[PDB]
Protein backbone atom coordinates (compact mmCIF):
# COMPACT_ATOMS: atom_id res chain seq x y z
CA UNK A 1 0.00 0.00 0.00
CA UNK A 2 1.22 3.50 -0.92
CA UNK A 3 -0.12 7.05 -0.63
CA UNK A 4 -1.00 7.81 -4.28
CA UNK A 5 -4.70 8.62 -4.56
CA UNK A 6 -7.28 9.04 -7.34
CA UNK A 7 -5.27 7.11 -10.02
CA UNK A 8 -6.79 4.98 -12.76
CA UNK A 9 -5.09 1.58 -13.05
CA UNK A 10 -3.94 0.85 -16.61
CA UNK A 11 -1.96 -2.36 -16.05
CA UNK A 12 -0.48 -4.44 -13.25
CA UNK A 13 2.12 -1.72 -12.61
CA UNK A 14 1.11 1.51 -14.45
CA UNK A 15 -1.33 4.08 -13.05
CA UNK A 16 -2.45 7.44 -14.44
CA UNK A 17 -4.07 10.63 -13.14
CA UNK A 18 -4.95 14.10 -14.42
CA UNK A 19 -2.73 16.07 -12.07
CA UNK A 20 -0.06 18.73 -11.84
CA UNK A 21 3.11 16.76 -11.06
CA UNK A 22 4.37 19.64 -8.89
CA UNK A 23 1.25 19.60 -6.73
CA UNK A 24 1.22 15.81 -6.65
CA UNK A 25 4.86 15.66 -5.53
CA UNK A 26 4.32 18.26 -2.80
CA UNK A 27 1.37 16.28 -1.42
CA UNK A 28 2.67 12.79 -1.77
CA UNK A 29 6.46 13.44 -1.11
CA UNK A 30 7.17 10.35 -3.16
CA UNK A 31 10.48 8.57 -2.87
CA UNK A 32 11.14 9.39 -6.55
CA UNK A 33 9.78 12.11 -8.82
CA UNK A 34 10.86 11.95 -12.47
CA UNK A 35 11.95 15.13 -14.24
CA UNK A 36 11.64 15.52 -18.01
CA UNK A 37 15.22 16.72 -18.28
CA UNK A 38 17.51 17.73 -21.13
CA UNK A 39 21.16 16.66 -21.36
CA UNK A 40 22.38 19.96 -19.85
CA UNK A 41 19.93 19.82 -16.93
CA UNK A 42 18.77 23.29 -18.02
CA UNK A 43 15.32 23.33 -16.43
CA UNK A 44 13.78 26.17 -18.41
CA UNK A 45 10.25 25.10 -19.26
CA UNK A 46 7.76 22.30 -19.44
CA UNK A 47 7.80 19.86 -16.55
CA UNK A 48 11.43 20.71 -15.74
CA UNK A 49 10.82 24.44 -15.52
CA UNK A 50 7.83 23.82 -13.26
CA UNK A 51 9.64 21.39 -10.94
CA UNK A 52 12.62 23.72 -10.63
CA UNK A 53 10.45 26.77 -9.86
CA UNK A 54 8.75 24.80 -7.07
CA UNK A 55 12.21 24.23 -5.50
CA UNK A 56 12.97 27.98 -5.57
CA UNK A 57 15.77 27.23 -8.12
CA UNK A 58 17.60 24.82 -5.77
CA UNK A 59 17.19 22.07 -8.38
CA UNK A 60 19.01 24.23 -10.95
CA UNK A 61 21.83 25.11 -8.53
CA UNK A 62 22.39 21.42 -7.75
CA UNK A 63 22.14 20.52 -11.43
CA UNK A 64 24.74 23.09 -12.52
CA UNK A 65 27.21 21.61 -10.03
CA UNK A 66 26.42 18.10 -11.36
CA UNK A 67 27.12 19.15 -14.97
CA UNK A 68 30.29 21.04 -14.03
CA UNK A 69 31.62 17.81 -12.47
CA UNK A 70 30.24 15.15 -14.84
CA UNK A 71 29.37 16.80 -18.15
CA UNK A 72 26.08 16.33 -19.98
CA UNK A 73 23.81 13.31 -19.81
CA UNK A 74 23.10 11.11 -22.83
CA UNK A 75 19.77 11.25 -24.62
CA UNK A 76 18.01 8.22 -23.16
CA UNK A 77 20.05 8.50 -19.94
CA UNK A 78 19.41 9.71 -16.42
CA UNK A 79 20.90 10.75 -13.13
CA UNK A 80 19.61 10.70 -9.54
CA UNK A 81 19.77 13.99 -7.64
CA UNK A 82 17.94 15.45 -4.65
CA UNK A 83 14.15 15.75 -4.67
CA UNK A 84 14.43 18.96 -2.58
CA UNK A 85 10.98 19.89 -1.13
CA UNK A 86 9.13 17.69 -3.66
CA UNK A 87 10.44 14.11 -3.12
CA UNK A 88 13.30 12.21 -1.54
CA UNK A 89 15.00 11.93 -4.95
CA UNK A 90 14.57 13.35 -8.43
CA UNK A 91 15.35 11.00 -11.32
CA UNK A 92 16.28 13.33 -14.19
CA UNK A 93 15.50 11.36 -17.38
CA UNK A 94 16.29 12.62 -20.90
CA UNK A 95 13.73 11.55 -23.47
CA UNK A 96 14.43 12.38 -27.12
CA UNK A 97 13.32 15.85 -28.17
CA UNK A 98 11.53 15.57 -31.52
CA UNK A 99 11.89 19.33 -31.94
CA UNK A 100 15.67 18.68 -31.98
CA UNK A 101 15.46 15.75 -34.41
CA UNK A 102 16.39 13.08 -31.87
CA UNK A 103 15.63 9.43 -32.57
CA UNK A 104 12.27 8.40 -31.10
CA UNK A 105 13.59 4.88 -30.57
CA UNK A 106 15.59 6.40 -27.72
CA UNK A 107 12.29 6.75 -25.86
CA UNK A 108 12.42 3.10 -24.80
CA UNK A 109 15.95 3.54 -23.41
CA UNK A 110 14.73 6.60 -21.49
CA UNK A 111 11.88 4.64 -19.85
CA UNK A 112 14.27 1.79 -18.95
CA UNK A 113 15.77 4.11 -16.32
CA UNK A 114 12.48 3.86 -14.40
CA UNK A 115 13.14 0.13 -13.75
CA UNK A 116 15.91 1.02 -11.28
CA UNK A 117 13.24 2.40 -8.86
CA UNK A 118 10.52 0.36 -7.25
CA UNK A 119 7.90 3.22 -7.26
CA UNK A 120 7.92 6.54 -9.16
CA UNK A 121 5.87 9.61 -9.82
CA UNK A 122 6.50 10.61 -13.42
CA UNK A 123 5.37 12.56 -16.47
CA UNK A 124 5.07 11.00 -19.90
CA UNK A 125 8.57 11.15 -21.34
CA UNK A 126 9.08 13.15 -24.54
CA UNK A 127 5.54 14.59 -24.31
CA UNK A 128 4.68 18.27 -24.11
CA UNK A 129 7.41 20.55 -25.43
CA UNK A 130 9.59 17.53 -26.31
CA UNK A 131 7.29 17.00 -29.28
CA UNK A 132 6.47 13.29 -29.22
CA UNK A 133 2.98 11.80 -29.44
CA UNK A 134 1.86 11.23 -25.81
CA UNK A 135 -0.23 8.20 -26.83
CA UNK A 136 2.95 6.61 -28.17
CA UNK A 137 4.80 7.67 -25.07
CA UNK A 138 2.19 5.91 -22.91
CA UNK A 139 2.49 2.75 -24.98
CA UNK A 140 6.29 2.70 -24.67
CA UNK A 141 5.93 3.34 -20.91
CA UNK A 142 3.50 0.42 -20.48
CA UNK A 143 5.65 -1.87 -22.63
CA UNK A 144 8.98 -0.94 -20.96
CA UNK A 145 8.48 -0.04 -17.29
CA UNK A 146 8.01 -3.02 -14.97
CA UNK A 147 8.17 -1.12 -11.65
CA UNK A 148 5.19 0.82 -10.21
CA UNK A 149 4.73 4.10 -12.09
CA UNK A 150 2.16 6.80 -11.24
CA UNK A 151 1.76 9.02 -14.32
CA UNK A 152 0.70 12.62 -13.84
CA UNK A 153 -0.83 14.22 -16.94
CA UNK A 154 -1.30 17.98 -16.60
CA UNK A 155 -3.79 18.49 -19.43
CA UNK A 156 -7.29 17.17 -18.71
CA UNK A 157 -8.16 16.94 -22.41
CA UNK A 158 -5.04 14.87 -23.04
CA UNK A 159 -5.64 12.68 -19.99
CA UNK A 160 -9.12 11.77 -21.25
CA UNK A 161 -7.72 10.99 -24.70
CA UNK A 162 -4.98 8.78 -23.22
CA UNK A 163 -7.47 6.78 -21.16
CA UNK A 164 -10.09 6.48 -23.90
CA UNK A 165 -7.56 5.28 -26.49
CA UNK A 166 -5.58 2.92 -24.25
CA UNK A 167 -5.39 -0.65 -25.49
O1 LIG B 1 4.01 23.44 -16.39
C1 LIG B 1 3.65 22.76 -15.49
N1 LIG B 1 3.47 21.32 -15.63
C2 LIG B 1 3.74 20.55 -16.83
C3 LIG B 1 4.26 21.06 -18.02
C4 LIG B 1 4.52 20.21 -19.09
C5 LIG B 1 4.22 18.86 -18.96
C6 LIG B 1 4.49 17.78 -20.02
O2 LIG B 1 5.46 17.86 -20.72
N2 LIG B 1 3.61 16.60 -20.03
C7 LIG B 1 3.89 15.52 -20.99
C8 LIG B 1 2.67 15.00 -21.78
C9 LIG B 1 1.31 15.26 -21.50
C10 LIG B 1 0.71 16.10 -20.38
O3 LIG B 1 1.10 15.94 -19.19
O4 LIG B 1 -0.19 16.91 -20.67
S1 LIG B 1 0.37 14.46 -22.68
C11 LIG B 1 1.67 13.74 -23.55
C12 LIG B 1 1.73 12.91 -24.67
C13 LIG B 1 2.97 12.48 -25.17
C14 LIG B 1 4.15 12.88 -24.55
C15 LIG B 1 4.09 13.70 -23.43
C16 LIG B 1 2.86 14.13 -22.93
C17 LIG B 1 3.74 18.37 -17.77
C18 LIG B 1 3.49 19.21 -16.71
N3 LIG B 1 3.31 23.30 -14.17
C19 LIG B 1 3.44 24.72 -13.81
C20 LIG B 1 2.22 25.62 -13.92
C21 LIG B 1 2.67 25.12 -12.55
Amino acid sequence: VNSFSGYLKLTDNVYIKNADIVEEAKKVKPTVVVNAANVYLKHGGGVAGALNKATNNAMQVESDDYIATNGPLKVGGSCVLSGHNLAKHCLHVVGPNVNKGEDIQLLKSAYENFNQHEVLLAPLLSAGIFGADPIHSLRVCVDTVRTNVYLAVFDKNLYDKLVSSFL
